[PDB]
């Protein structure tokens, strides 16, 4: 399975609002994965997981077209 990330936010009504455009944009489940970075609480907006490489690309294509971000591969944390 494979899991794209979109954006990063220490803001979590950032990152929320992200999620909720995303769900708009892709049919792949959309989830925020939140961790303790450099002493401050990062929230990763977190797409996945994705069956296949032709559909990564096609979703990336998707967000670019609804000016989401620059969604990047990652591997699940
Ligand atoms: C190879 O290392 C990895 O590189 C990744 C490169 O993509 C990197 O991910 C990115 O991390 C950056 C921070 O380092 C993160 O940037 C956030 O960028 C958004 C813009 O897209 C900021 O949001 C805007 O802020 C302006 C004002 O500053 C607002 O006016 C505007 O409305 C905001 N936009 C939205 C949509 O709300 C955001 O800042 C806001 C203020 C916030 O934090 O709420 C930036 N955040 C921070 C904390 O700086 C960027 O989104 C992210 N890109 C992706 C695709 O995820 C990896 O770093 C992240 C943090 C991670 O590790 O998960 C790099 N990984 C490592 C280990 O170094």
């Amino acid at each position: 399975g494979l899991y794209l990330q979109v954006g990063a936010f220490a803001n979590p009504d950032a990152a929320e609002l992200l999620k909720a455009k995303l769900s708009g944009v892709t049919a792949a489940p959309v989830f925020i994965s939140s961790v303790v970075r450099n002493q401050q609480i990062l929230h990763r907006v977190r797409l996945g997981p994705i069956g296949s490489a032709d559909e990564v690309s096609r979703t990336q294509d998707s967000i670019r077209v609804a000016n989401l971000g620059q969604p990047t591969l990652v591997r699940p944390d």
